[PDB]
């Protein structure tokens, strides 16, 4: 009586139906996922809400439990992991460093580096991979920035990082390796900073205070390397979607092109469209008996709290499934809910601004290299996006 799940198609962006079908008829049911614990699975906008805000769900458990997910092999610990009030203290003092104004002043170079990247791709000649030249380049490189990592470092971090995307075509030995040379490498530059403090992001970490207490060595190296894990794959894959929208979707592209200052506001309006989650991404386990919808969780219990269906929600988003540019309100959950909301947040869309701003004042008619039918999608089995996307222009 528990359906399979995950309910999406892979290959390609759509919504499951079997979601919609849920929210109507049975908010909290069962599901089974192809790997871990048997779980509930939560659909509507207000009750994956109350769940990712509520107390009484916590992440802790995910240290010591089968969680629920689409994947064999499971990357643990880093925030996601923690509660309050361990997970409190690391996260006031990384917001310290890591304000929405440090987000802004990037601004400036990220448009450098989508150009350059632009730059590169055009030499290759049409058609293009705009995956490999630019989706899985700009977000590491603006990563890169952020941190303090020096420029003539760039390249060899960028293909170290390649190894911990969910798409990397890599052996175990492989993978540690570039994980210990990263490790290494973070190391190394913590302490550097620490020694002779710059403006970055990595000196204001060492140098963040609250109240008598700061970051450890171990926890600094920790958070770097969990920043650039926590933002590439995501910032990479939901530039990928957003141009396969863009250039599917003749109006999404006119009015992009006419009001470039609408850009903003239509990265907000993907970002609830798009459900770029294969799952739900992140179990939260019941602390003790929680009843939501006349259903009662037990205490221990996982529970996959769907965004992606959240942010399509009819009762919530009037039309949901419609893509409107100018949409007011939109309270969507793509950057989460909570405590634990996506603290890259302010930096994921100035990246994603950028990436469909410079995209368009370069290429104003990119379009696919190919029909959409033949273009094939990851298999990774953690987000959702094209391996390739073939352009012309
Ligand atoms: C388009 C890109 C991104 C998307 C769609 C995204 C989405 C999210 C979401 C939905 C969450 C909450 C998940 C949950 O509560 O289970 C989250 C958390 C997080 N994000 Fe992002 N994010 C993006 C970019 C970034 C970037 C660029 C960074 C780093 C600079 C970042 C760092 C983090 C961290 C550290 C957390 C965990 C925070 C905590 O547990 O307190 N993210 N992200």
């Amino acid at each position: 009586e528990p359906r399979a799940y995950p309910f999406n198609d892979v290959h390609g962006l759509t919504l499951a139906g079997r979601y919609g079908e849920l929210q109507e008829t049975e908010p909290v049911s069962r599901v089974r996922p192809p790997y871990g614990e048997e779980a509930w699975l939560v659909t509507r906008y207000e009750d994956v809400r109350a769940v990712l805000g509520d107390g009484r769900f916590v992440r802790g458990p995910s240290m010591t439990r089968d969680e629920p997910r689409t994947r064999p092999e499971m990357v643990k610990g880093g925030l996601l992991s923690m509660d309050p009030p361990e997970h409190s203290r690391l996260r006031r003092l990384v917001v310290k460093a890591f304000t929405a104004r440090r987000a802004e002043s990037l601004r400036p170079r990220a448009r450098e580096i989508a150009h350059e990247l632009v730059d590169q791709m055009a030499a290759t000649g049409q058609p293009a991979d705009l995956v490999a030249m630019f989706a899985r380049q700009l977000p590491v490189r603006v990563i890169c920035e952020l941190l303090g990592v020096p420029s003539a470092d760039h390249d060899r971090f960028t293909r170290w990082s390649g190894a911990f995307l969910s798409t990397a075509e890599v052996t175990a030995e492989e993978m540690q390796e570039a994980a210990e040379q990263a490790y290494a490498y973070m190391g190394d530059l913590i302490d550097r900073r620490r020694k002779e403090p710059t403006d970055d992001l990595v000196s204001a970490l060492v140098q963040a205070r609250d109240q008598q207490d700061s970051l450890s060595e171990q926890e600094l190296l920790d958070l770097a390397i969990g920043l650039l894990v926590a933002g590439y794959e995501s910032t990479t894959t939901q530039i990928a979607d957003f141009v396969y929208l863009l250039m599917t979707r003749p109006e999404l592209r006119r009015q992009l092109l006419d009001r470039p200052e609408l850009i903003p506001s239509a990265v907000e309006e993907l970002t609830r469209w798009v459900p770029l989650g294969v799952g739900t991404a992140f179990p939260r386990y019941a602390v003790e008996d929680v009843t939501l919808r006349g259903v009662t969780i037990r205490a221990g219990e996982p529970v996959l709290a769907s965004t992606g269906a959240a942010n399509r929600d009819q009762a919530q988003f009037p039309d949901a499934d419609r893509i409107d540019v100018d949409r007011t309100p939109n309270q969507h959950l793509g950057f989460g809910h909570g405590v634990h909301h996506c603290l890259g947040a302010p930096l994921a869309r100035v990246e994603l601004q950028v990436a469909l701003e410079v995209l368009l004042q370069r290429l104003p008619g990119i379009r696919l290299g190919i029909p959409e039918t033949q273009l094939r999608w990851s298999e990774g089995m953690l987000l959702r996006g094209p391996l390739e996307l073939p352009v012309v222009w």
